């Protein structure tokens, strides 16, 4: 019909909202019941459901339906948004009227309905007399679409007002396999596309796209294939688009709901080897948590603590875990993304964040200095207090609904953390300690490619008894070398550095 | 056409925003795609952007483009702000009724976007209506500038609204050599420009320059050769622009994003010299890093740490090191900047000051008495919190896109900071002591030619046992030997002196 991945939503909404409004009136008062007059959906953006409310009534041949904004009617003068109400009625008001109780059907639908309560009132208590108070009206029916279901007050969903409420939920492979079709039928339709483009192989490339996603996807695939001819031209008849075009086209879209690869990639990793053995050990104790997460059902929650001195390399573990899993969704917090903001916008920031996160099969958190984030001076001592108990209360939700996440937090406050008693929040707790032998700056040296053997050996030699139980981090160490390597007397100046260092 | 220095750019506009303009609708409809409505383009002032557009223009023979300026509508009154826009559309409209879709394109430009959310709804949803409502217009394309990205909300960039989104960066060598030549032609074509100037010097010599800034260069330049032919005629045939006039225009005209020479220079430095070994070795470290940053791929962020005793002469080192680098981005933030100021007003400037550093391939910052710009008295202790964390988040992010900047600290209360637990941001320090020797005082009287040998030698011979072991800094001692110079025994005031400075 032009709808596809919603089937168990396509039932429900028909069997109720539109039912009883095929029969003829006279067997509808014989039982003696009422027709509906609200109906509400809820889910995320770009899901289909303006789609759903304008195909629907095509069915029943109904006037086409009328449309209205939350903010427009919010942003225009007192009296003109007062007005407006009463005139968005008027041919319903005039065709009852004309024809009694067999006029025909009439849709208004309402959209960001949430903006209203967000702070008005005149322009509830008007909708509502229109089809709950003595001026009810037969011939209306009412369609509803929201974001956020939790904002709307418990008033209107009494019987009588929006008794129906339904959601929508991100497409599945079947559902993303449909849609693909639904796109590309009249391009199929009229011999210009290539034989070798396979719709099952980008069903699964598309991994956590949404139904209006896939529109921009095909649309730049197109205009791939006709950029090539321009510079209008002869022989447009051989027009065809190709699987190369496709590939291309899925470098342009970067979807809500997916990897923020930029920063994990680049901020996080300038480098990793293998110096001893506790990193492997570390490393291997990662992918056992991931791999738990995601064959078992009776494990939905799941948090880590890594903590260790300043400068150890905590974040680039973190980031190399991460990486590797291969989750759908992958997400981290830290103080560069709230600096210069008010105590409000971070509250309302650190929320939305874990509230996008309940909407994917799998989800992966980072939060990155979670002392810093408190704002700790240990002078006064001075904190902010909400955003701690904000965080202490949402390191321990669970997602609705048999979906499951994964969160890994950094700190070098060991003591401090313990303090505050918000220790019990975490399962498992990993350590990450300093260097504190030849051998390993000896495997450092030799993976960094520092010069020949032969100057290698030297700086050991000495530093065996120049300085034996030297204690130093690995990021001030790989600092260390850089800088002595474009000395004119690297051998001594990378000693003296490594000693004061100690 | 008229643009040089942003090909890629171009291509990139054209392929997706214009492209599907020039087929025939039938071809287009065949498909069953739809045209882009948006396209937004960030980047510093001053660079080309509107330019782009212009051009772009005329390639479709379009309508002249309309421009709009935010400031303009939101300061005006309410009810005139709010009648106004629909005027713009008014044209866009008619044509549509006149022709149908074989009407021609119609361009609409708004400039400043951001200044909307800086604080304007009801100019955003009106504007919103046109182009994502049920009043679609299929004629329009809406053209957005901004220089700040991240104030824009994100329900703007979802598909159908602004869609692509461009930046523009500042011209590198080639850039320059072709805006010069296109800003000259018309100078060259004329035979009005002598034989002698050579266009590649000045595209080197010009080392950080935008479009805008080119065009002043060439305008100064003509007035100055105009300027030699009054107190006039029958030089109107003899007329050339001679090399003389650019090299005198150059310092005419002084760039953003460029060297404050006058603070480093004059106020900061008052002489130097060098009294012990102590000092070339600091002087060659500060080379060290220097020539570090420039030449290496792994290290893009480094900060340093020089702290001291009080009158030590530490800010000099500093301003020494930073002048003989030769960068083309230098600044320093002290006190004297930020002073009968309030505190959200310091915030902003460190913000705007920090944000300016990320737009030019080197750069350098200093940083002159930390502990002064956070107002710390020891009494309390009383400092403000704010601006402590504000300066320590910005001490660790990376410049973006591979840019490295060099930080250096000034800071005379080490216990302090230490307290307040920073000494993590900074990966090394460097300590300047005072004078404790007797052949220090004897290199500064030579140097500073105070008196002949003879009285130099007997100063030393008195104080030998006079007093042995002083303890005084150089600032203060090059403050007492001048009001000792103007004295008619400079000797016995001097030796007095410098023996109560102990
Ligand atoms: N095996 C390794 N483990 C950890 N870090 C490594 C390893 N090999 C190289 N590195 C480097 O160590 C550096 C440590 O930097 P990182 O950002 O992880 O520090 P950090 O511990 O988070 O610092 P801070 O405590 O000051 O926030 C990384 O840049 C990474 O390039
Ligand atoms: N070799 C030198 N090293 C340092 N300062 C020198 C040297 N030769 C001369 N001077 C003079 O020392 C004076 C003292 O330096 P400066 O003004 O930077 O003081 P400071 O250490 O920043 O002071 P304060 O501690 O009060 O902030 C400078 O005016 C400079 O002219
Ligand atoms: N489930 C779906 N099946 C087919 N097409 C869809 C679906 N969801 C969205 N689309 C396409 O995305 C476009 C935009 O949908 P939209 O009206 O924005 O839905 P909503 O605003 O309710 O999220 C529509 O033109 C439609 O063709
Ligand atoms: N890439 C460029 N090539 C040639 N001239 C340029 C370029 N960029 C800017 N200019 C010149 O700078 C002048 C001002 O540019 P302007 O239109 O103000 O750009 P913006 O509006 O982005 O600041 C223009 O008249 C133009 O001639
Ligand atoms: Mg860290
Ligand atoms: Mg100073």
């Amino acid at each position: 019909l032009g709808v596809g991945g919603l089937d168990k939503e396509f039932t429900k909404i028909f069997r109720r909202a539109f039912a009883s409004r095929i029969f003829p009136p006279s067997v509808i008062e014989k039982l003696g019941i009422s027709h509906v007059k609200g109906l509400l959906l809820y889910g995320p953006p770009g899901t289909g459901k303006t789609l759903i409310a304008r195909k629907i009534g095509t069915m029943l041949n109904a006037k086409e339906p009328k449309i209205v904004n939350g903010p427009e009617i919010l942003s225009k003068y007192v009296g003109s948004s007062e007005e407006n109400i009463r005139n968005l009625f008027k041919d319903a008001e005039a065709e009852y009227r004309a024809k009694g109780e067999e006029s025909s059907l009439h849709i208004i639908i309402f959209d960001e309905l949430d903006s209203v309560f967000k702070q008005g009132d005149n322009v509830v208590n008007q909708l509502l007399a229109k089809m709950d108070g003595v001026d009810q009206l037969n011939n209306i029916l009412v369609i509803g679409m929201t974001n956020r279901k939790d904002l709307i007050d418990s008033a209107l969903l009494r019987p009588g007002r929006f008794e129906v409420q339904v959601e929508i939920h991100l497409p599945d492979e079947k559902g993303r396999l449909q849609i693909f079709d639904i796109q590309t039928k009249k391009m199929r339709e009229n011999n210009m596309m290539s034989d070798d483009v396979n719709l099952a192989e980008l069903a699964a490339l598309t991994k956590n796209f949404s139904g209006a996603e896939i529109e921009g996807l095909v649309k730049s695939a197109s205009s791939f294939a006709i950029n090539k001819t321009v510079n209008n031209t002869k022989d447009i008849a051989k027009l065809k688009v190709t699987r190369e075009d496709f590939l291309n086209a899925l470098n342009d879209v970067t979807p809500a709901f997916g990897i923020s690869e930029e920063d994990l990639k680049t901020c996080v990793e300038g480098g990793m080897m293998l110096y001893s053995e506790r990193v492997n050990s570390i490393l291997k104790n990662g992918a056992r948590y991931v791999r738990q997460v995601r064959e078992s059902d009776k494990s939905r929650l799941v948090s880590l603590l890594i903590h260790g001195p300043a400068g150890s390399g905590k974040t680039a573990l973190a980031a190399e875990i991460a990486l590797k899993s291969g989750f759908p969704f992958i997400r981290l917090i830290s103080p560069n993304e709230l600096s210069g903001m008010s105590e409000s916008a971070k509250i309302a920031y650190i929320d939305n964040t874990f509230r996008d996160a309940y909407k994917s099969p799998l989800n992966i958190l980072v939060i990155d200095s979670l002392e810093t984030l408190v704002d700790w001076v240990p002078i006064g001592p001075r904190f902010s207090n909400n955003i701690l108990q904000m965080l202490k209360v949402a390191l321990k939700r669970k997602p609705p609904q048999d979906r499951r996440l994964l969160i890994m937090t950094t700190t070098s406050a060991y003591s401090v953390l313990q303090q505050m008693d918000i220790l019990s929040c975490f399962d498992n707790e990993i350590a990450v300690p300093n260097m504190t032998n030849l051998d390993e700056l000896n495997n450092v040296m030799i993976e960094s490619n520092f010069l020949d053997d032969a100057g290698r050996v030297k700086v050991i030699n000495e530093l065996s008894r120049s300085c034996p139980n030297f204690n130093v981090g690995i990021k001030k160490t790989l600092t260390n070398i850089e800088t002595a390597r474009h000395d004119e007397d690297p051998v001594n100046e990378l000693v003296e550095l490594m000693t004061q260092s100690a």
